[PDB]
């Protein structure tokens, strides 16, 4: 699925993403804009192999089972699979996880380099939320 903006800020919303750790909701919507493009189906081979998957783009290399990264962890228990789906319940589930391990949203390349430190509270200006 394509989200619209606001479509996902209120999904994400329900799911427990606003204030998670500190992280209001226009941190996670930026943050899915920019890896994502809002596609729930999105995927990114990298250099080393592993694959990104989802709104989230979450890594095999650590965090789901996709059979073919060699020498990897499945810490959040899932098959990659699951994090393409329209409900965003296993990608939500396994950020919160992710988010929790130390660097916060750091952990994801385009929020360090595209939210971070802009106002972020504009991805959900005029949301009914
Ligand atoms: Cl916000
Ligand atoms: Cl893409
Ligand atoms: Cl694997
Ligand atoms: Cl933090
Ligand atoms: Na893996
Ligand atoms: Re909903
Ligand atoms: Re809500």
């Amino acid at each position: 699925k394509v989200f619209g903006r606001c479509e996902l800020a209120a999904a994400m919303k329900r799911h427990g993403l606003d204030n998670y750790r500190g992280y209001s909701l226009g941190n996670w919507v930026c943050a899915a804009k920019f890896e994502s493009n809002f596609n729930t189906q999105a995927t990114n081979r990298n250099t080393d192999g592993s694959t990104d998957y989802g709104i989230l783009q979450i890594n095999s290399r650590w965090w789901c089972n996709d059979g073919r990264t060699p020498g990897s962890r499945n810490l959040c228990n899932i098959p990659c699979s699951a994090l393409l789906s329209s409900d965003i319940t296993a990608s939500v589930n396994c950020a919160k996880k992710i988010v929790s391990d130390g660097n916060g949203m750091n952990a994801w390349v385009a929020w360090r380099n595209r939210c971070k430190g802009t106002d972020v509270q504009a991805w959900i200006r005029g949301c009914r939320l």
